[PDB]
């Protein structure tokens, strides 16, 4: 078995969410992160050609980045307090896809098993992103 899970990074507020079902749509191809002055407000991930249902709140500006064909996320770092503040998605093409504010408790998630990549995310949300989890697999 090659699946592994990193998290949760954040606190216990909000309601749990998961993109477990979304991996049937395809590999991660794009990221949407709504950000304000202090926090990561919301998250959306594109699996193959299909965007997940938006999670989080509305009080922030939407940032968006598409992955290149064949580009996979192989490491995720970030920062949090009671809520998520920063995410950096490191890819196998050497890109560091950064969102949010450089402050708070830091974390650094890497996959446990050989040759695995980021397949989906989970976490907790409300008006903000309270917590995030990273799920790795072949
Ligand atoms: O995700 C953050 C937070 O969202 C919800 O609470 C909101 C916040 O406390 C704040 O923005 O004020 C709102 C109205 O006063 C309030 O709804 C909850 O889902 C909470 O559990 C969660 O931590
Ligand atoms: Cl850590
Ligand atoms: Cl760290």
């Amino acid at each position: 078995r090659s699946s592994s899970y990193s998290g949760e990074y954040g606190s216990g507020g909000g309601k749990r969410f998961s993109h477990s079902g979304n991996q049937l749509d395809g590999p991660i191809t794009a990221l949407r992160v709504r950000v304000n002055t202090y926090y990561i407000v919301g998250l959306q991930v594109r699996y193959g050609k299909v965007w997940s249902d938006y999670v989080g709140g509305r009080n922030g500006d939407l940032e968006e980045i598409f992955l290149h064909p064949g580009e996979s996320v192989i490491q995720v770092s970030g920062k949090y307090k009671w809520y998520l503040k920063k995410l950096v998605f490191v890819t196998d093409k050497g890109r560091y896809l950064s969102f949010g504010k450089d402050s708070g408790t830091s974390f650094n998630a890497v996959p446990l098993h050989p040759n695995t990549v980021l397949r989906f995310i989970s976490g907790r949300s409300g008006s903000l992103i309270d917590a995030i989890g990273l799920h790795w697999d072949v």
